[PDB]
């Protein structure tokens, strides 16, 4: 009769308990700013929805940056506003300053505070073990934080965090792809990039929640302590799947499929045969060594499990004994 109900473990009925301006989104009326506040001074970057610019406030004389969004439906504008309205001021979740309209082609632009254009993909195949701890642990500050607040972010990989190393600073960005978390709301599967999508969504599971972001932070934190970029290397979505299976093995991804009664494919099925599970230490060599300990290992199997609903939460993960030094050395910092 379908595929089983699911819900989120922790922070189920955030939404619910706050008021429906909160996350009714499509009822929000967007207040925007002046666009000729702004003006652009380089280029930053550029994405699949965005370009990415250095920007002054010369109302201010203020350092800014300014993302200005290709064509997308309203609606999709309104929920990433509301969301980055509403995780204004978290910890490591960048920070929307304003939004503005070009005045001619009325294309939209989201104005974010200055932060140093340093990607954490350019340095995270290069940190030293304890560095590893410390940004994952940041990440999993950023990322309780959302959850806490009933966000789920979608899109989490090493593209997605910036990075200032001399200040040691982090900030998950691009919450385009974002959404509100509300018990037995069904999502879309069409949402993180290949590498770092979870299970449910490869097997077309609706039903998800906070915990496909920490899927995601799973994949970056294999491919951090074995240096292999990505670590779930599909070439297409089944494959995604099939490679995933090579590590975890089949036997856990069918009493996943068989929990939530999910109706996979009759040849998907035969795609995804039998393959047994592989021990962690499997993807460990000399290169790599200093990065993998017992407590790194026991941290990642924790987090990539098949079975959403299995998987550390957030505040779960930061209490793991991978951070014990790191929790301890930010208590004197
Ligand atoms: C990697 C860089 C070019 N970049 C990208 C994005 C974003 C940035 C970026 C930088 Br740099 C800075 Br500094 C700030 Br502050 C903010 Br906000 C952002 C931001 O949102 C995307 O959203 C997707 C495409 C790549």
């Amino acid at each position: 009769s379908g595929p089983v109900p699911s819900r989120a473990r922790v922070y189920t009925d955030v939404n619910t308990h706050r008021p429906r301006e909160y996350w009714d989104y499509e009822s929000h009326v967007v207040e925007w700013g002046n666009q000729d506040d702004y003006q652009l001074v380089r280029k930053l970057g550029r994405g699949k929805y965005s370009e990415v610019f250095e920007a002054i406030n010369i109302t201010n004389n203020e350092k800014v940056v300014v993302k200005i969004l290709k064509p997308v439906k309203k609606k999709k504008i309104k929920r990433e506003i509301k969301i980055l309205e509403n995780l204004r001021g978290g910890p490591n979740i960048i920070t929307l300053a304003d939004i503005v309209k070009d005045p001619v082609s009325r294309t939209p632009a989201l104005v974010f505070e200055h932060v140093n254009n340093t990607d954490f993909k350019q340095l995270y195949q290069t940190l030293t073990d304890y560095d590893i701890r410390f940004y994952m642990y940041e990440i999993l500050k950023a990322l309780d934080y959302c959850h806490s607040m009933g966000i789920m972010h979608r899109d989490v990989k090493p593209h997605n965090v910036m990075i200032d190393h001399e200040h040691r600073k982090l900030r998950l960005i691009d919450w385009g792809l974002a959404e509100f978390y509300h018990p037995g709301q069904e999502y879309n599967v069409r949402v993180a990039s290949r590498y770092f999508k979870g299970p449910e969504l490869l097997v077309d599971y609706q039903m998800y929640d906070y915990s496909l972001d920490m899927w995601s932070l799973g994949c970056m934190l294999a491919s951090m302590i074995f240096r292999k970029e990505p670590f779930f290397h599909g070439h297409d979505n089944y494959d995604q799947l099939v490679r995933i299976a090579k590590v975890l093995g089949t036997e856990d991804l069918y009493d996943y499929i068989d929990k939530y009664n999910i109706e996979l494919d009759p040849r998907f099925n035969d795609i995804l045969g039998r393959h047994s599970r592989k021990r962690w230490e499997r993807f460990v060599h000399s290169e790599n060594q200093h990065l993998v300990s017992p407590e790194a290992l026991d941290f990642l199997d924790k987090l990539l499990r098949y079975d959403h609903q299995s998987r550390l939460t957030a505040r779960e993960a930061m209490e793991h004994p991978y951070f014990y030094t790191v929790v301890k050395d930010q208590a004197r910092m």
